[PDB]
């Protein structure tokens, strides 16, 4: 089923984006079926996008509100291309959900590479913000003190509204965080143009806004499927990225009975590679029976496992590779350890290819705090084993634990009760919104 259970629309040109419908020759079918209401919601999104999108007569009329109000036919939310690729992917998926919940059209700031990495997701009509949008060269300078920043208008009690800037970056404050309150969403609902900048996956705090909560439950009744569905919908790699994927997979990974992904990210100043991290990896994989122990004893048909290791430093894959070369397995399993080329013969090209290759594995080990890992697990429908974040170059004990769900984590959530107007722990409100495994103050859907 190339349409992923109805998540994807038919009718796209096959050759101009091979990944779109070929992803099925490489992936097991997801066990999570998109709800019929999410399927309607996306097919209706496409209708709206086609009516209101870039370059249409409607879009051109709405652009004049920026020089005025207005009272128009089409409203928008523009995603600003900000931060690293994994932050971008998650944040964009979040802004897309927000569009869905508010009957807005999503426009994407293409930044330096978005059109080079991704195909168009909306049948008929591009998702890219036009390059001559007049506010574009203000995007980097938009901040908490910008006149039309929502938080600035809140704290100053500004009275007038064609557009608003929503500062949702990790450094945001109390006023900016009022985005996550119902009364503020009523106000913001009236503004035809929203401009968002964020480096977080802010999905889970949408679930705690009245009104959004009812709609979200209809769309995603199993709760922890938001990124799995919206990520698969939105993001299809371009043919040159997908070539990197298919060629790697077919050469190195395709013969194995089971594929293990290991996504290594080490948040440290010094270059590496670190023994305590090597030790963490071997212990994790071996205590969870993802990879077999080796032994030095002198003294029944063999599975073949392929281990895909992604990392900035090649030492982690080398260490594992060498271990399984130099010693027999205690189980008799055949282990091959593989890592993609570090040196080129599209920096982001290879990075995206690697996230996709991880998503094609059977069991995935991720690194704590890594949005790169979140993207991979989400696209693959993998509930990972998470390598906990080390402190002071000491192997954590336990080394890893299974995640609660495949969802990504919101790293910098608000902690505010909008009704009582005071701080609250927003990870103890509803059972499906919990604190993350890897980052104790973050939130995730479970
Ligand atoms: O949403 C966060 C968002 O951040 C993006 O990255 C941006 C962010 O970087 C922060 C992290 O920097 C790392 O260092 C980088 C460095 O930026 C680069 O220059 C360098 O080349 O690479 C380095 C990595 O190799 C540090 O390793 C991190 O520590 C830092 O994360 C922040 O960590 C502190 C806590 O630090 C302690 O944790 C253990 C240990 O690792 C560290 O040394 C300790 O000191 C957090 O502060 C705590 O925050 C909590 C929660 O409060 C927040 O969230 C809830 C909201 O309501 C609050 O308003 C909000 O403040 C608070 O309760 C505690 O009191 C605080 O101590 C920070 O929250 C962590 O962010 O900023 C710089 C920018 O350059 C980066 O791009 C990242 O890419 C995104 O995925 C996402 O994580
Ligand atoms: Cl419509
Ligand atoms: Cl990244
Ligand atoms: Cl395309
Ligand atoms: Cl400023
Ligand atoms: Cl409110
Ligand atoms: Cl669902
Ligand atoms: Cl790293
Ligand atoms: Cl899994
Ligand atoms: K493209
Ligand atoms: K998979």
């Amino acid at each position: 089923d190339k349409l992923l259970g109805g998540l994807l629309a038919s009718g796209f040109d096959e050759d101009s984006c091979l990944s779109r419908y070929q992803s099925v020759h490489y992936r097991k079918p997801s066990p999570y079926k998109p709800s019929s209401y999410l399927i309607s919601k996306l097919r209706n999104y496409e209708k709206l996008h086609k009516r209101c999108g870039p370059g249409t007569e409607s879009y051109k009329k709405a652009l004049k509100q920026l020089d005025q109000d207005g009272d128009g036919e089409c409203k928008y939310v523009v995603w600003i291309s900000f931060s690293g690729l994994g932050n971008r992917i998650l944040s964009l998926a979040s802004v897309f959900l927000y569009a869905l919940l508010t009957d807005r059209v999503l426009l994407v700031d293409r930044g330096k590479d978005m059109d080079d990495l991704f195909c168009e997701p909306f049948l008929g009509m591009s998702w890219l913000l036009p390059l001559d949008f007049p506010m574009t060269d203000q995007f980097d300078g938009l901040n908490q003190e910008s006149s039309r920043c929502y938080g600035y208008m809140v704290k100053n009690q500004v009275i007038d509204l064609s557009h608003l800037y929503l500062h949702l970056v990790h450094d945001y404050g109390d006023h900016d965080k009022m985005f996550f309150c119902e009364g503020d969403q009523t106000f913001i609902g009236k503004v035809p143009w929203l401009i968002v900048k964020t480096d977080n996956y802010f999905v889970p705090s949408l679930w705690l806004i009245p009104g959004f909560d009812d709609e979200l439950n209809k769309l995603f009744p199993q709760k922890a499927t938001v990124f799995h569905h919206l990520g698969r919908y939105l993001f299809h790699p371009t043919n040159q990225v997908w070539g990197l994927v298919t060629r790697y997979y077919e050469a190195y990974l395709s013969h194995a009975d089971e594929k293990i992904g290991i996504q290594v990210r080490v948040f440290d100043e010094d270059p590496g590679p670190f023994q305590h991290v090597m030790d963490q990896i071997s212990s994790c994989t071996q205590k969870e029976k993802l990879l077999p122990e080796v032994d030095t004893l002198v003294e029944n048909t063999p599975k073949h496992k392929a281990v895909l290791v992604t990392s900035l430093n090649a030492g982690y894959a080398e260490n594992l590779k060498s271990m399984y070369w130099e010693y027999p397995t205690s189980t008799g399993e055949i282990i091959g350890v593989h890592q993609p080329s570090q040196e080129g013969y599209m920096h982001n090209g290879k990075a995206l290819a690697e996230m996709y290759l991880l998503s094609l594995t059977d069991n995935l080990v991720t690194s704590a705090w890594s949005t790169f890992g979140y993207v991979a697990q989400g696209l693959g429908g993998l509930k990972p084993w998470i390598l906990y974040r080390p402190e002071n170059r000491t192997t954590p004990d336990p080394s890893c634990g299974r995640a609660m769900s495949m969802e990504p984590c919101f790293h910098s959530p608000p902690f505010y009760d909008c009704k009582a107007k005071t701080g609250i722990d927003t990870g103890t409100l509803v059972p499906h919104v919990r604190h993350c495994e890897d980052i104790s103050w973050g939130l995730k859907l479970v």
